[PDB]
């Protein structure tokens, strides 16, 4: 008669890095902090934590060079021992068309033998609403966002294996 | 004793495009609403007209893709014959740093022959305070992001001359 209905639409995407998993692992995750704003000049002004002493219910905030605002992650699971982390984004995620309830956002660092490991990514979108209407470029901006973030911090550590 | 002082920062770029300066300019200009979302799939969501017929004193909207928020265009010249086209953005500007009263964004497509023409592009930063501390990413962020603007549309045109 009346349904409750949800989409979760999920993109993965996977890429061998040269870098270790551990490194790259404690460059995103323990680093973030200053090594996001140094691998990513020209689009992450300042990466800082609002609550929390970096597990899983920590809130950290991206704010953006120039006019394109700025964002809080909602860290959800965190797992050194496997290079693993997940986290939430809550706000500011609707398409003109489609609102979403959040998006999720998880990477596994898989060491390979050789090291580095290969980078799975995954993102998650969740829909609100009794419709769903979801476009190939959306979809893949966001995964490419996330595997580009990811990218740009093995680069720069590569470059500057001091730090 | 008590002074009034304003920076006024320029930074200015320049390609030489194979499309024409005419081509170029309709395409940002006058088929903008239509044309960036088509041009830049993964940034820009939406263009559109919030007021005014297209001329000095029109006010465009940027929706972007993602988490990345929506921005105001405020048209200043217009200059179809000479191919010129200034416009101002008044929010969502500041540095973590330094706060700015507007950034002026302004483009000359200037013919060569042989067409295209050569992409004049400048951007004006506008500071307010007794102070001023801008640095070369952040500068450099905000031209790159602007001709890159203009080189995935005339990149978009080249593809599809039909339209
Ligand atoms: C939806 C479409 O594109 C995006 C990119 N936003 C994003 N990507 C990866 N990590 C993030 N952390 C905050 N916002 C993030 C979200
Ligand atoms: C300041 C630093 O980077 C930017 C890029 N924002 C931007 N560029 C070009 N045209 C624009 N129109 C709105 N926001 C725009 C502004
Ligand atoms: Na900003
Ligand atoms: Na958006």
């Amino acid at each position: 008669i009346d349904p409750f209905t949800m989409g979760v639409i999920t993109s993965e995407s996977e890429y061998v890095s040269s870098l270790s998993a551990e490194k790259l692992y404690r460059g995103i995750v323990e680093d973030g902090n200053i090594i996001y704003p140094k691998a990513l000049p020209r689009f992450i002004e300042k990466a800082e934590t609002l609550e929390g002493d970096g597990g899983p219910g920590t809130i950290k905030k991206l704010t953006f060079v120039g006019d394109f605002g700025s964002t809080k992650q909602h860290i959800d699971m965190v797992d050194r021992e496997n290079c693993a982390y997940t986290y939430s984004v809550y706000e500011g995620i609707a398409l003109s068309d489609q609102p979403l309830e959040k998006i999720v956002f998880e990477f596994k660092l898989v060491p390979t033998p050789e090291e580095g490991c290969i980078v799975k990514s995954t993102t998650k979108y969740y829909t609100k609403g009794d419709d769903i209407e979801l476009s190939k470029d959306y979809l893949e901006a966001g995964i490419e966002r996330f595997e580009g973030f990811t990218k740009a911090v093995e680069s720069f550590l590569l470059a500057n294996p001091d730090y």
